């Protein structure tokens, strides 16, 4: 799902 949290800092891996 998207980073909306950690997505922000995992980007490329575990989010958009």
């Amino acid at each position: 799902a998207p980073s909306n949290v950690l997505s922000t800092l995992l980007h490329g891996r575990a989010c958009v």
